[PDB]
């Protein structure tokens, strides 16, 4: 299903981003992996990576990852909440 | 009608969020409220959760939240806002 | 027309923002200014606002102008930036 | 290719705001071009400009970068990385 890849390619993206952060960042993975997530929903609720390659790579790992992890949302907005909640609805 | 139904259910996501950081993260329920709405609109002014619960929450929170969250402001400037304005332009 | 209506729209509520933080949050103007235009763009590159005031202000000023500032940018983009990039494009 | 041009201006674009920022703010390039970055994609995970003619550029160069890097993605999205992963998926 569509998306049921969509999916896997954002667990894929998220998970890349967990160990590049942890790796270059020093950051423990929870931190590597919560800084992927704000940084490619653009919450950004984080200060910026310290080193020229973290910011390097988070240039690059928005560009590529902003535009999967927004269809992934819109398809788990439309395909999945939309249809639960007019479930929800009826009587 | 569907503005109705997307206000309360964004209420209610916001409430389950001032609840989550005032509980966990030890904010005020106005700092927690806040917290939330930022998080989900995307904008970001705050700096991030310092529990991992609260790190973890918040990355389920904004896939969760955000499609609703947006869908909301959508249906509230396109039919709220524009006709209240267009009714505010005729002579 | 539809574009001098939202840019007109869209100055207002930047100036009501500006008025708003230059007033409750003691900022000069352009850093008051600066806050509400990262605040509706979403951009969110600025701390939290230091009082409750200033927190349910942005809270509520976040949903009510979001709709409108990202209406005034497509139609920027569509109506102004895109014709003017098309003519530059024609040998 | 309209593609191509969207690339070209995002380019040009950031260009433009790395030369500003390294300029204004005296930062190094890279630190100008991932401030660009994350201010146009509205991630935001940067503090503020320090100097007034900082936020007057960060203020317009959000409201007229922000169409043309989200038409970029959004291209770059839909006629690149949707075709590919299309073409991923057929045996
Ligand atoms: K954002
Ligand atoms: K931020
Ligand atoms: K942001």
């Amino acid at each position: 299903k569509e998306f049921q890849v969509l999916f896997v390619l954002t667990i894929l993206t998220l998970i890349s981003g967990t160990i590049f952060y942890s790796t270059v960042e020093g950051l423990r993975p929870i931190d590597a992996l919560y800084f992927s997530v704000v940084t490619l929903t653009t919450v950004g609720e984080a200060p910026p990576p310290q080193t020229d390659f973290g910011k390097i790579f988070t240039i690059l790992y928005i560009f590529i990852g902003i535009g999967l992890v927004f269809g992934f949302i819109h398809k788990l907005a439309v395909n999945v909440q939309l249809p639960s909640i007019l479930s929800n609805v009826v009587p």
